């Protein structure tokens, strides 16, 4: 009698996505990973003693424009939205997204949070922590930062993730 979350796993090009989401599942950091795919991962994980069954969408992308249509919702159990601190496109595109997902959501509680990726580029970096922070808190959401090189940061986002659903509960 265990519990099973679907999470969908959202944000531009090349914010690391598929990078973060393979290092939790995997334990492994890849060099690339092909941007076309949408991949299904699975992954048990304990939360407060729950046995949890993880099936976590590794999105395409999206951007702008992108179009989230009434369906998507269907048997998504959490969001989480993802930029690069590196790029200010990404973070730009994210506020979109998010518009466009309340929109396509409507009135639910089912939990959206914002993860700053990337952070390891101490050198690259262009957004700053408080300013993701502010973001989130803006949405009452839930914000981290995280690293794909790093695995306890990425363990962090999707077990945080499921606390937010428990809060909930
Ligand atoms: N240094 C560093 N590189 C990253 C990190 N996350 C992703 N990358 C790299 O950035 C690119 C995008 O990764 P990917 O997960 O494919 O992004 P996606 O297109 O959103 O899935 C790849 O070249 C990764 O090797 C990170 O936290 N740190
Ligand atoms: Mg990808």
């Amino acid at each position: 009698q265990s519990k099973s979350r679907k999470i969908a796993i959202l944000g531009y090009r090349s914010v690391g996505k598929s990078s973060l989401t393979i290092q939790f599942v995997e334990g492994q950091f890849v060099d690339s990973y092909d941007p076309t795919i949408e991949n299904t991962f699975t992954k048990l994980i304990t939360v407060n003693g729950q046995e949890y069954h993880l099936q976590l969408v590794d999105t395409a992308g999206q951007d702008e424009y992108s179009i989230f249509p009434q369906t998507y919702s269907i048997d998504i159990n959490g969001y989480i939205l993802v930029y690069s601190v590196t790029s200010i496109k990404s973070f730009e595109v994210i506020k979109v997204i998010h518009g466009k997902l309340l929109d396509m959501v409507g009135k639910v509680q089912i939990p959206i949070m914002l993860v700053g990726n990337k952070k390891d580029l101490h050198m690259e970096r262009v957004i700053s922590y408080e300013e993701g922070k502010a973001l989130a808190e803006s949405w009452n959401a839930a914000f981290l930062e995280s690293s794909a090189k790093e695995n306890q940061t990425a363990v962090d986002v999707f077990r945080r993730i499921i606390l937010e659903a428990e809060k909930l509960e």
